[PDB]
């Protein structure tokens, strides 16, 4: 199965996942002085106040903070969006050392994780359809850089002791993802893909310009997950990231100027 080791890494995924050398793939390098600056763009709308967690699991790629989504609860607007979408999940990617793990890149430079807010179009009824849909999902991306803690994070990191293997999940509730966001909203947004298979082309990704910052300590709690499960030999959970992949037919435009 895929995974993230040598014998079976990103560089593998297209053997069984042949969209993995589509046209509009995730992630990409985010050029910041070819980016267009588009005026049309809306302003995002982050509704988050009435979400409600259900629980944390670990998948055996990272970890995932649940959503109830039977309900317009935590939903995503505007920006280059048409529609409402609901928050269904967020995750992380991240790496061994802090010069590297996110996804995106900005100038070709790495952050040490990045953050997905997953959301779906409501017009599609359940998540299942929407990711068979070009604008099916909006996925918010936000770089995490080491310095200073950060507060709103520390419930999560708290938790990852009670679900280090695959497998493994937890009651997560009343767990505010507001607490997750940067001070400001402008971003840049692209066409583009699911990071992990099976690699549909259904997103509209936003990345936020303004990282967030965690301190050595809370992703040093990230890097003792494991990828294996209970039982198993232990492979610490450690750059799960795909590369950037070639822009190829798209643009990228920027909220800001
Ligand atoms: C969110 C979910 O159910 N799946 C995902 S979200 C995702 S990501 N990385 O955000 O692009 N990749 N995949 C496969
Ligand atoms: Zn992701």
């Amino acid at each position: 199965h895929w995974g993230y080791g040598k014998h079976n890494g990103p560089e593998h995924w297209h053997k069984d996942f042949p969209i993995a050398k589509g046209e509009r793939q995730s992630p990409v390098d985010i050029d910041t002085h070819t980016a267009k600056y588009d005026p049309s763009l809306k302003p995002l709308s982050v509704s988050y106040d009435q979400a409600t967690s259900l629980r944390i699991l670990n998948n055996g790629h990272a970890f995932n903070v649940e959503f109830d989504d039977s309900q317009d609860k935590a939903v995503l607007k505007g920006g280059p969006l048409d529609g409402t979408y609901r928050l269904i999940q967020f995750h992380f990617h991240w790496g061994s050392l802090d010069g590297q793990g996110s996804e995106h890149t900005v100038d070709k430079k790495k952050y040490a994780a990045e953050l997905h807010l997953v959301h779906w179009n409501t017009k599609y009824g359940d998540f299942g359809k929407a990711v068979q849909q070009p604008d099916g999902l909006a996925v918010l991306g936000i770089f995490l850089k080491v310095g200073s803690a950060k507060p709103g994070l520390q419930k999560v990191v708290d938790v990852l002791d009670s679900i280090k293997t695959k497998g493994k999940s937890a009651d997560f509730t009343n767990f505010d993802p507001r607490g997750l966001l940067p001070e400001s909203l402008d971003y840049w947004t692209y066409p583009g893909s699911l990071t992990t298979p099976p690699l549909l082309e259904c997103v509209t990704w936003i990345v936020l310009k303004e990282p967030i910052s965690v301190s050595s300590e809370q992703v040093l709690k990230f890097r003792k997950l494991n990828f294996n499960g209970e039982g198993e030999p232990e492979e610490l959970m450690v750059d799960n990231w795909r590369p950037a992949q070639p822009l190829k037919n798209r643009q990228i435009k920027a909220s800001f100027k």
